């Protein structure tokens, strides 16, 4: 049982029962706000609705009619009464906001004879002509059975037809002459089913479309790009209904406490006087700024104003609200803590800080480290725009420099690859159907919408650039071209920019606000693990170590074998045939590496590097084409024949475990030293010129058996002992490993014998545990997710339920030997928050992700200390 | 009496007496770290020198010669003993530090006789006589009677007769024979005058050497270029000697606890082994990184890095450190706190805070607010480097982006106009000569030298870009060329920056970190003054919002009578002949205006702007070139006659107290009329379509007189009413004034009675107050200052003694009438930190100043609030 709760008996805590929307509901409820009254059916009855086959239990039927008895006592009015019905909103909420994904319907309980009884308890006939337009859209809409195509169509002909302009200027009339239509699409696009006229049919049918949603492709795709459960599930709330259509003194809009784009501070809105919520304010018709209803409306102002921050203050937060005016009565619909842009996140942190309402601690806590990518945003290059064609203006959505090929369709904005693949998607308006195609752009550029329409909405918490309300565009896509200040465009490229403008560009850094200091500096208190980076040179290490990395958790060194100037070396190391002649080869080398590893200790200022051994195979090295063969053969006095034949025999047929990385030195125990001594020579020398102390680290890949990285660190050792034969340096030097291999998670203890320290390898250690190659995965991977099978990517997002358990018991287990064992982590993993805060949990000591995730990693493991203490 | 202190009598706090040096010394002393004994000659008695007619007195001569026997006494030697002489160093010091302008002598107490006691007391010859050659040196050049052009002249040829390339390679004899040579220059240079032998004469003419230094051109234009109060005067302070030159385990180095340059943290600083400090590490032979000398002793470095710190955490902040190591013996020679760079001063003031050393509150107070405008100093656009032609690489002294002509001299590069006329100044290395060019230059280029180089040194004060220590330039004025990489250049066009290179760029702008805006943060907690800005536009108005103005001070309205879709409406107003005419020109202008003001309003959100009367005299709307003029005419049908006969009637004699400002409003109401139109219909309908409160602020210009003031404010209140016929507004809107003429501030209770506020022009209240002109001053202010009569710039420092009495006497005053009378300040004197403390104290509200000092004032008024409180 409890299926159904009402707001009063709620409270924010119960979000995953009552969702996200459902407890602030109910919270506000329990402040005495003015809300319309009403009852969730929780989110448990969504998983329930699941699992139950598709099927709304009699149980919860039950107990939704139930409630709804309970409004009508509550409230006079009877549940489709006919002449004096309950008209209630259904509208979902699951557990974690999500933006442009949520199914609103308005004015349900109504119907051919009530629509009358509404008319006639009201004596205002356009008024309930007017919603029951709307509902019988919204309902066949959101209860998807046609679409907001052919209904646009008919209140836009019925314009024209009329010549009067806004569907606000059509009478009780052409208001029934359109629910007369509206409700004939209905049906077609239907088993020519006629619009339920049943308020009982249709509620259940609203709860039902809902959940039936859930599970929809496109709320799965945007609950993977969105890192959310799908087995969470939305509640369905349903509230009595409170009119913005009334008429003039009535309206409704959304607001914000803060610039959600900006973190800002100060009230930030739309809204339109006699209007519908849902479905007017957020798009067509402009909407005028929340400030301006102080003119309007001034003493409503003072109230709402009064009440916004009523909230904002007890929330804590800035707070996102949809509110509605009935004939001079304002009521708040809805309160959610504001989906904020990165930047906005930050800033509206250290002002609640610097304001006293939040402790930094929670400051670091609410910031979603996922978003700090955003920061890091290349910006548009000044005299590139200064110089710029301006051929746009209008509204800043979600701030940011979007440059690109422009596409008119999801559909093909996505297929022109995703954000990153220099793609504009120019749009009327969008929809969760764009979803995709959004969310694979630079930036989304819309004809109509305010700051609070679907786009601005959506981008905003995607982070992507948004520019909206364009009215000045003239689109087409039967030629797939738009029109703006004169120039007309096919696909072309286009650019444009979170500060209004768009035109006919180059970007470049960041220059991170402070605001993103003090945040870094907050997260720098509460975090444990440092957070090294993954750079292979130093301008690379200059970044990260800027963004705030404490030194390299993976150097990798084949970039310095594969650089033109050594490649034939290796090449010659390869097609050698002794090892006195492969030793040699490697010799030439030693010069240019050293030369790398110094410029990188210099660089790094005496914070260490993880330097890690040959990985990739040797066949990698060779040369594919018969033409560079050829080359390389004459190039060696041997033939064409003697080199492909010797390519031909390093080939493989799974590459990713064939022979390489560790197991090279075992066969070509020449490369371990050479690297070996490239490295010390080096830091030897770096410690020389400098007298910045030095303590190297030296990781052996692909190590599976405690045996086998004795034999190499046997070589290295004796090495790294020859070398000090300079000053006997009596560096001290570290030897680690990686462990990606399960063999070797799995023999932590023993491999720990030997290692010095484990840098977990989650990229391979993900590969093997899944048994499946990334490059070849992807071919179904897709089907994966599409099927629920997989929700998250498991090389993006650390597999906790295998991959982590074999991590775990290698920090366990190295540790019964290794006690003061350091383990650190190093695939994309490392910039994954929740990664992050597994590595936390786990016991590693240092993460380690590129010089663009650092932030990120920062931050996330200051909120992992946080989370975790 | 107390001419003389020694340092066991001291602390931090005598720093006023005891220079800052001294102080430090002292404290240092207190503590009980190895530093040689010693006196100071007080600031007090450079001060009684200069009084004294430039005369040591008895009493204070006696009392260094008192002092002087102490330290025999205090230590086994006697001062100049045959055989075993006590050799003292001399330096001055005054009570701020102040970079590449102290005078030092080390050795003093050496001759021809004592060489010999000294080296036999010694059994180093080398040693000796390397002193005695060093000593003749410096005490002839600080004690100037001549140059180091002839001796580096002489080390040099004895360098390369000798074969032998290091002075460091000379012989016990080619050291005496250089000893020979250098004392020979003394007499030539002087009057024929042999070199003093006579200790006690060498003493003394130090010690006075260094007070009639402190009076020298240069010092004085330091002084004046770093707002330092010439009746200070600086210290002698008279320590015994520890030798850096004793051979190969001795040494001497500057060393900073943080990057004097980037505030980051960690030991920094260079040195020589044998090697005399002062001179030496400062310059030429290749200083190592203090660092090394872990490697090279130790020992030493333990000891020195253990006391380094002692030293930071015992001043609360970073050290500037003079060390020497004598036969593996440190000793500490002078702590000051470090001079940085803007940045560095940021930086290290936000970890101290985090680091619990300082609270915020200190970290305000000791940012030097006025180097802030280093941060916003226009970058290096990353392109332009980026596609830069990278000809030399050398050391990052003082950060930046430099970029303008290459100039060989001080007195070229300042000659090509100061600091900003794009200049490079280029040089083997720099000194207190150079001071000025350097000042005046974008950025310097040094040939030889460190970080602790004197233009290193110099620049990171300046906060003026350096790159130093570059010996691939083949420099020679004779062509005044240089040569670099492959490219030779004579005065062209060179760029670099601080980060290493130098090449053969475009500069874009700030990104301030976030060092500077927790900063920039605790300022606003601290500060009472608000901070508006002094913008006329709407991007400066976006600039300085963002950098923290809270409203505008000044809107100018020339520039809306100036543009050209608009001067001839003024034009016309001026050359028509009625008031109906000219009332009918203006009109034309109200929408262009309009539109100005709108943009403002817009762009300010909300926040006041003060909006300035029409204030150059009309003449300036004029043209007075005869080709112009006969536009003007033909496009007017007057006569070309007609026009000049008319320009020739507006013109005036001393243009600055003519007939405009206010007095134009009172004979040409039309404007005042025209002007209250523009601003309020701007406003209300502005407010009409944001919904956001705007509240006018009108300010009229040039007011002398009560019955003056209310006359404009007539007129413009009775159109500001007839404005309310929108929506009667009630918009409500202050008229107040600018008080910049005398008379005004000697009459301010009564300006009050119909001032809503007084907004203090102080630029024109110093040139009334001072009688004199800005634009012709300067053919007298230099050799004002030159002789010390005027120690700082009037125009950029609010004269508090005179200028400040007026505005002190007019907020008294205009606050008997008014109480709650607004009053703020807007010369450049608002981003003067010392004017903003001024107007703290004195009452002000609010200052103003432009778009980029808008955080100097910020920072500065939390000084000033903090500082008194």
């Amino acid at each position: 049982a409890k299926w159904v709760y009402k707001f009063e008996e709620g409270n924010a805590s119960m979000r995953n029962l009552l969702g996200g929307k459902g407890c602030n509901l109910a919270e506000m409820t329990i402040l005495g706000m003015p809300i319309p009254q009403g009852f969730t059916v929780t989110t448990e009855a969504c998983t329930e609705y699941y699992n139950s086959g598709k099927q709304i239990t009699q149980e919860i039927q039950d107990q939704i009619f139930e409630a709804i008895t309970w409004l009508e006592e509550l409230n006079g009015k009877k549940f489709g009464d006919t002449e004096d019905p309950l008209l209630v909103s259904v509208r979902s909420a699951a557990r974690a906001s999500m933006p442009g994904m949520m199914d609103t319907i308005l004015n349900l309980g109504l119907n051919d004879v009530a629509v009358e009884g509404f008319a006639k308890k009201t004596g205002n006939p356009r008024f309930a002509y007017d919603s029951y337009r709307r509902f019988i859209q919204m309902y066949s809409d959101v209860v998807m059975e046609v679409p907001k195509s052919h209904f646009e169509k008919i209140i836009d002909a019925m314009k024209e037809e009329k010549g009067v302009h806004f569907d606000t200027d059509l009478t009780a009339d052409d208001l029934k002459e359109l629910a007369e239509k509206f409700k004939a699409v209905y049906k077609e696009a239907m088993n020519g089913e006629e619009f339920p006229q049943e308020p009982k049919d249709q509620l259940m049918g609203a709860v039902k479309a809902v959940f039936r949603s859930w599970d929809n492709p496109r709320a799965i795709v945007y609950r993977r790009m969105n890192d959310i459960p799908g087995d969470w599930g939305t509640a369905v709330n349903v509230q009595t209904m409170v009119f913005g259509n009334k008429g003039e003194t009535s309206g409704t809009g959304v607001a914000f406490t803060r610039n959600p784009s900006t973190g800002e501070k100060g009230i930030y809105g739309e809204y339109l006087i006699n209007a519908q919520g849902e479905d007017v304010v957020a798009g067509v018709r402009t909407p005028q700024p929340i400030t301006q209803l102080e003119n309007d409306m001034p003493d409503c102002y003072k109230q709402f104003m009064d009440l916004a921050m009523k909230l904002e203050k007890h929330f804590r937060d800035m707070q996102d609200m949809e509110f509605t005016i009935e004939e001079g009565k304002l009521y708040f619909l809805q309160t959610a803590n504001g989906k904020r842009t990165a930047p906005a996140a930050l800033q509206i942190a250290c002002d609640l800080v610097d304001e006293g309402m939040i402790t930094e601690e929670e400051a670091v806590v609410r910031i979603e480290a996922k978003s700090l990518d955003q920061l890091l945003h290349p910006t548009f290059n000044p005299a590139a725009l200064k110089a710029g064609e301006v051929i746009g203006s209008a509204l800043p959505a979600s701030p940011g420099a979007a440059a690109g090929k422009v596409y008119f369709t999801a559909d093909e904005a996505k297929a022109a690859h995703e954000k990153g693949e220099r793609v504009i998607l120019v749009r009327l308006e969008t929809s969760p159907e764009d979803i995709e195609g959004m969310h694979a752009a630079e930036g989304i550029l819309t004809v109509r919408g305010g700051m609070t329409s679907h786009a601005a909405v959506v981008a905003r918490g995607m982070g992507t650039c948004c520019v909206s309300g364009c009215g000045e565009i003239k689109i087409n896509e039967e030629a797939k071209t738009f029109e703006l200040g004169g120039h007309t465009f096919a696909e072309g490229d286009y650019i444009s920019l979170d500060g209004s403008t768009g035109k006919i560009i180059e970007t470049q850094e960041a220059s991170v606000s402070g605001s993103f200091e003090r945040i870094m500096v907050w997260a720098d208190k509460f975090r444990t693990l440092k957070v090294r980076t993954n750079a292979d040179t130093p301008e690379d290490t200059l970044n990260a170590v800027k963004l705030g990395a404490e030194g390299i958790g993976l150097c990798r060194t084949e970039h310095m074998f594969f650089e033109a100037d050594r490649i034939m070396k290796i090449r010659k190391m390869i097609l050698s045939d002794s090892v006195e002649a492969r030793e040699e080869a490697l010799n030439e080398l030693i010069p240019f590496q050293k030369g790398d590893f110094k410029a990188m200790y210099k660089a790094l200022e005496g914070r260490p590097m993880t330097v890690r051994y040959l990985d990739p195979p040797l066949h990698e090295f060779v040369p594919h084409t018969e033409e560079e063969q050829a080359e390389l053969a004459k190039n060696m006095g041997l033939t064409l024949a003697e080199v492909k034949a010797k390519v031909d025999e390093l080939h493989e047929f799974n590459p990713m475990m064939g022979h390489r990385g560790c197991r090279l030195a075992v066969t070509y125990p020449e490369i371990a030293k050479m690297q070996t001594r490239a490295v010390m020579e080096a830091a030897i020398e770096v410690k020389e010129e400098t007298g910045i102390d030095i303590v190297p680290e030296i990781m052996i890949p692909l190590v599976g058996e405690k045996k086998e990285l004795k034999f190499v660190k046997d070589v290295v050792v004796e090495v790294a002992e020859q070398v000090k034969k300079e000053k006997g340096s009596d560096m001290q030097y570290h030897i680690g490993t990686m462990i990606e291999i399960p063999r070797a998670a799995l023999t932590a203890d023993a491999i720990a014998e030997e290692a010095e320290f484990f840098s977990f390898g989650t990229n391979d250690l993900t590969q093997m545990t899944f048994g499946f190659s990334r490059d070849d995965a992807g071919k179904f991977l897709d089907s994966y997710y599409k099927a629920k099978i997989y929700e998250s990517d498991p090389f993006a997002r650390l597999d906790q339920t295998g991959v982590g358990q074999l991590v775990e018991m290698a920090v366990k287990k190295g540790r019964q030997t290794r006690p003061g064992l350091k383990c650190g982590i190093c695939g994309e993993h490392g910039g994954d928050p929740s990664s992050v805060e597994f590595c936390h949990k786990v016991g590693l000591n240092y993460v380690s992700c590129s010089p663009f995730r650092v932030p990120i990693a920062r931050l996330a493991a200051a909120q992992a200390a946080l989370n975790n203490k």
